[PDB]
């Protein structure tokens, strides 16, 4: 038993990582096939941030003005366009570790795996969640742009996000594999805002029932409640309201407990209203909601990859 | 900015899992050169387990008996034997991907990366802390006995743990790779004690001062202590005692920020004596000591690995 939050293995997506350097800019690419895939603002001079003229500013490039290094091993540049956020840089060799792949869009709620980079290589790996707001809390520092997100499905990689900037308060925005942003967000060094961020409601309750699976479980109440009550107590606290799709997502976690949904929906009511009272649940002194169901059932299964 | 409890990219590890199957038993292995480990109680059957005589059990065994699969690549056990409570498994092919590679026996409050696997093959990866009375905190299920912690320096995988078994607590007991157990530990399913755990104040310290440099810094205060008072505080909060070996490990970070350590243990007693008041600090509403000083600082430098 035990709960952790956990990443995926990561050594699919560390062959794909290179070193991707404009001028006077370095980030890093993500090499799949014979293309190169990384931040459009890799074009960027410390200037050209503050109000980028992307189309004017990538005219002035050619195809031999990229550096791409994959360790020191290095591809030359036959092309490239700019789709999007993203620029994409034809390479005239294919990535021999492409792993089997497909590039998606997620869903705000969602989880997926930060491999951090600089410089090309590999830093570390963590597990982050998509907010409502379309940010996601992660650790990245200068040098850290280019740096993808992604979930694994047995031998098949989804990339979902590629880091680009960070916010006026910590935060962090980039886009899908397309080059689109998530959220409002514009590749500009410009005061940005994000909006007010909302707790995931459904990924609390998926979490609270993985407390129960542990024994983890002083906070079983008594009480049930509706799914319009419980949405007035989400309201007050800007928790998501719960759908009935949301029920029917953490199906299988109440099958395995046998905890009705909206009973465990009665016992997070309570936790809002009175708070811990100084315990934990799961080494927490909060609720956390950033575990899907789906990682809740893949990590107290085994769900294995490769 | 921004800070996570980050993991080791574990490619490097990826390619060094195996599955031993012993009869009826099936674990993971770790493929090393042209050798394997794995638990011993591999060997072990479930009745076994309440009082094993390995020694007579493993005589029983003969090269045959041990299956190895590499995904299904699989190889032939060409010797065998024991040491301590891990069984070494000589087989005809070294593993073409070995990486450059030490075992170190690691200390308490130092911390390592887990990649935990099922059946020969990684499900996931996440950072871990060898706590003071030598158990972890970790994520694993039936299969997971033979997956390993470890930290990396570059190019040079320091292995660490070997998970063998879970306790009466959630927590969890397991060996260095020469086969000995972390803490009082034996691999019989009996009722075990670990004793009581105790708070790794330098890295709680360590934590604090992450904290600061991203700007979450209300629990600085006026006051200052000295080494003594202060362990006075640590003995009543259950925290390990502060030595001046600590406060030297602490000096980048103390550099870093201009708050002296002694400083810092003040605003750490009234932390403990006052609480948090229902603040958080890097998103937790509990004092983290799951970070080393020395993770900390990498974090906050980009240090990568390949
Ligand atoms: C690429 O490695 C970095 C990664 C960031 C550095 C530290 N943390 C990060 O995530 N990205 C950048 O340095 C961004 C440069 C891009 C160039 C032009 C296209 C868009 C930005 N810049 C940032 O992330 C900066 N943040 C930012 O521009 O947010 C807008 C803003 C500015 C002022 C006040 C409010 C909001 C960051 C602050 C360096
Ligand atoms: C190998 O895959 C598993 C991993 C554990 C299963 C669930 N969580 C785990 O970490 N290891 C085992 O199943 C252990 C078998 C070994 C065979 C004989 C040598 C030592 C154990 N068994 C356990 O981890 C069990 N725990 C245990 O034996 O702790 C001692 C104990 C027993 C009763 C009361 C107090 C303490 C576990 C409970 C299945």
């Amino acid at each position: 038993s035990g709960f952790r939050k956990m990443a995926f293995p990561s050594g699919k997506v560390e062959g794909c990582m290179v070193q991707v350097t404009c001028g006077t800019t370095t980030l890093n690419g993500l090499w799949l096939d014979d293309v190169v895939y990384c931040p459009r603002h890799v074009i960027c001079t410390s200037e050209d941030m503050l109000n980028p003229n992307y189309e004017d500013l990538l005219i002035r490039k050619s195809n031999h003005n990229f550096l791409v290094q994959a360790g020191n091993v290095q591809l030359r540049v036959i092309g490239h366009s700019m789709q999007n956020c993203v620029l994409k840089l034809k390479v005239d060799t294919a990535n021999p570790k492409t792993p089997k792949y497909k590039f998606v869009r997620i869903q705000p709620g969602q989880t997926f795996s930060v491999l951090a980079c600089y410089n090309g290589s590999p830093s570390g790996v963590y597990q982050c969640a998509m907010r409502p707001n379309f940010t996601i809390k992660g650790s990245f520092l200068n040098g850290s742009c280019g740096s993808v997100g992604f979930n694994i499905d047995y031998d098949c990689v989804s990339f979902c996000y590629m880091h680009h900037m960070e916010l006026p308060t910590g935060v962090h925005a980039g886009t899908d594999l397309e080059g689109n942003f998530y959220g409002p967000f514009v590749d500009r060094q410009t005061a940005q805002a994000a909006g007010t961020d909302t707790t995931i409601t459904v990924n609390v309750l998926a979490w609270l029932y993985a407390a129960v699976i542990n024994g983890d479980r002083w906070f079983l109440n008594r009480f049930t409640t509706t799914l319009n009550d419980f949405n007035l107590v989400a309201m007050k606290y800007n928790y998501e309201p719960l759908t009935q799709d949301h029920v029917d997502i953490l199906g299988p976690l109440s099958a395995q407990t046998g905890i009705a949904v909206l009973d465990m929906c009665a016992s997070l009511k309570e936790l809002l209203q009175n708070g811990m009272n100084g315990r934990t649940i799961l080494g927490s002194a909060l609720l956390e909601d950033e575990f899907t169901p789906f990682d809740v059932v893949r990590q107290c299964s085994g769900v294995t990859f490769q």
